[PDB]
């Protein structure tokens, strides 16, 4: 039957089925009060799916000038074309190669550039900010969103969508490495999965995308999705509550110490933005510190709603496109805010 919502994380993480429900608010701002983070799932349903594909991409915007970042060393890939990165998306002899001839998983960085996103594509802001769900609070102009009423005084977000383009991480070695390493953002986000690529060349990577998934820490339920009614896996996420991230920083600084490094004893790990916290960090986290997190699996049409301050990474197991909107709920503007 068609129901109005279910959980995942055992119970921690709420799950709205509707996304365009006209009281889907009534289930969700309990939740967002405390703090959790919340998915929303079907608004691939919801979107022109033709002006969300790679090839289209390619086409369109294929000559623009970009730098991309090797996600297994972080090298930067200087002044090449966009097309390099679109035309190799899900076609995996098409990659651009290491000097040691395996093809790269790459990430597009920066693109659109800054505040260019509207500009640049202006059928697809559309599309995506009509199709928004919990729109008195995700719309520019929305009832609940703040952030154009508020002074100085706050930390107000850039003028968005940002898109989130990279590949799927592939190898054994690849589950330790981040897509995004560990950070966190002052105001409010909604993430949506508006496209996944499951490669050919290489394919048949069925079953270390499994495997992911298990050591990722994910529930029984969330295993389900994909065993029984076969919808793609686009990324893993950890997510942490704001009121951890102190917790977190005091691990992060101890393992710095351990590795060699040398850093005074108040630098930010958390903002530094170089941590991803793999299978045996997550367990020393829980053990040492008590700090429990939610580890969500993000399918195409799912949208991930990260509350202000939360640390969170991300580890792509396929190739995704995502884009993302910032807000700012009256639940959390206490994190934006400039003094004490
Ligand atoms: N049975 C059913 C089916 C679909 C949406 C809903 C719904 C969603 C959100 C809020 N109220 C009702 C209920
Ligand atoms: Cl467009
Ligand atoms: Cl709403
Ligand atoms: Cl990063
Ligand atoms: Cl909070
Ligand atoms: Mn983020």
């Amino acid at each position: 039957s068609m129901t109005s919502h279910s959980w995942l994380c055992d119970g921690r993480l709420l799950c709205l089925h509707d996304p365009s429900n006209k009281n889907n608010w009534k289930i969700f701002r309990e939740c967002w009060k405390q703090g959790q983070p919340v998915l929303v799932s079907g608004v691939h349903k919801k979107l022109k799916s033709e002006l969300w594909k790679p090839e289209a991409f390619s086409q369109e915007f294929g000559d623009q000038d970009v730098d991309l970042v090797n996600c297994r060393n972080c090298a930067i890939i200087s002044d090449v074309k966009v097309r390099d990165f679109w035309d190799g998306f899900e076609i995996i002899c098409k990659r651009l190669r290491s000097e040691d001839g395996q093809p790269m998983v790459l990430k597009l960085k920066d693109w659109p550039p800054g505040e260019d996103f509207r500009d640049m594509m202006p059928t697809r802001f559309e599309d995506l900010m009509e199709n928004l769900p919990l729109p008195e609070y995700t719309k520019r102009d929305g009832r609940l969103n703040l952030a154009s009423r508020l002074p100085s005084y706050f930390v107000r977000p850039d003028l968005g969508p940002k898109m989130y383009n990279a590949y799927g991480l592939i190898t054994a070695e690849d589950r330790r490495v981040g897509t995004t390493n560990l950070h966190l953002d002052v105001s409010d986000a909604v993430n949506v999965m508006v496209y996944v690529g499951i490669p050919i060349g290489e394919g048949a990577h069925d079953e270390e995308v499994l495997k992911t998934i298990d050591e990722g820490d994910a529930d029984e339920v969330t295993k389900e999705r994909i065993h029984d009614h076969k919808e793609k896996p686009g990324a893993l996420w950890h997510i942490y509550a704001a009121k951890d991230a102190e917790k977190i920083r005091e691990l992060l600084r101890k393992v710095g110490e351990e590795q060699g490094q040398e850093n005074p004893p108040d630098h930010d790990p958390i903002h530094d933005q170089s941590w991803y916290l793999d299978q045996t960090l997550r367990k020393r986290l829980y053990e040492e510190y008590g700090v429990q997190g939610w580890a969500i699996v993000q399918f195409l049409g799912d949208a991930v709603f990260i509350p202000a301050g939360a640390p969170h990474q991300v580890h792509n197991l396929y190739s995704c496109i995502k884009v993302a909107e910032d807000f700012v709920s009256p639940e959390h503007v206490k994190h934006c805010f400039r003094l004490t």
